[PDB]
């Protein structure tokens, strides 16, 4: 009966914290003074129960209420979003990350900042976008780069290292475009396992530029005054809920998302989780 929901750590959409010593989740309040809704999410720390909250968790709760379903949340085991790759040193291809879990049945729905792209749409179904965003670049304040067309990115050198997250939509964006071959070849040698690690690397001067989702990078840069983004987005894409094709939830999930875009719910999530205070971290 319970839907198996898979998600991934990705602030401000999904925060992941340890439970308190008694197994419960710390009582916290939003900027508006309301209780922060927290759900138990099992996953690698060893796999244990942890506390999850954020933009996507509030969205999941809204969907569950509106569509009248129960659920259990877990964090993707390999910590990745999902790309299709050859496995077991053979020519057989399988999806990794949340994509792989949804296709295998380990999950029934992906509720996370999951990018809608053509490659994934060939295998799964997406709801209409719950968030409209794109791609941008994160650098340390002081680093001078124009954007995706900067010579230090287009004419790669070991003097200026840039990368993205392994097995993600951004990795595929660069891998599937011949014009971006030189950039792809450079990043392939530097890609990180998670967005948090890449962001920390930029802060520590170990990575000079991190190419990633603007919804995430603009939030990170706006919370940390030592980090900035390169301005305008160089590509636009949306985040959607993922389900297996021919699922009984597709129509209703999109109806819920439509209602939330129409009545201010999505806008309120932005004021609660994305734009609400000056930098302090």
């Amino acid at each position: 009966t319970r839907l198996k929901i898979v998600t991934i750590h990705q602030e401000p959409f999904v925060y992941v914290k340890p439970t308190m010593s008694d197994g419960t989740c710390k009582e916290e309040f939003t900027v508006n003074g309301d209780p922060v809704k927290k759900v138990i999410c099992t996953g690698p720390n060893h796999t244990v129960p942890q506390c999850c909250y954020g933009f996507c968790i509030d969205l999941l709760i809204k969907l569950a209420r509106t569509m009248n379903f129960t659920y259990e949340v877990h964090l993707v085991a390999d910590g990745k979003f999902g790309t299709q790759e050859r496995v077991n040193n053979s020519n057989k291809k399988e999806w990794n990350g949340m994509m792989g879990e949804l296709l295998s049945g380990q999950a029934d729905m992906i509720v996370a900042p999951l990018t809608i792209n053509n490659e994934r749409a060939q295998y799964i179904e997406f709801s209409k976008p719950f968030k409209y965003q794109g791609l941008t670049i994160l650098v340390k304040k002081g680093t001078r780069i124009t954007g995706i067309n900067d010579p230090r990115l287009r004419n790669p050198s070991d003097k200026f290292i840039y990368a993205t997250v392994k097995q993600s939509s951004v990795d595929i964006y660069f891998r599937r475009q011949v014009e971006l071959s030189t950039m792809y070849r450079h990043m392939e040698k530097h890609n990180y396992e998670s967005a948090a690690e890449a962001i920390q690397a930029v802060r520590d001067n170990k990575l000079h530029a991190f190419i990633w989702d603007s919804a995430v990078l603009e939030f990170e840069a706006s919370q940390k005054c030592d980090l900035v983004t390169t301005g305008e987005l160089f590509f636009r894409s949306g985040f959607g809920i993922g389900m297996r094709k021919d699922s009984p939830w597709k129509q209703n999930v999109s109806l819920s998302i439509l209602k939330s875009h129409e009545n201010g719910f999505m806008e309120d999530l932005d004021k609660t989780w994305v734009r609400y205070q000056e930098c302090d971290s």
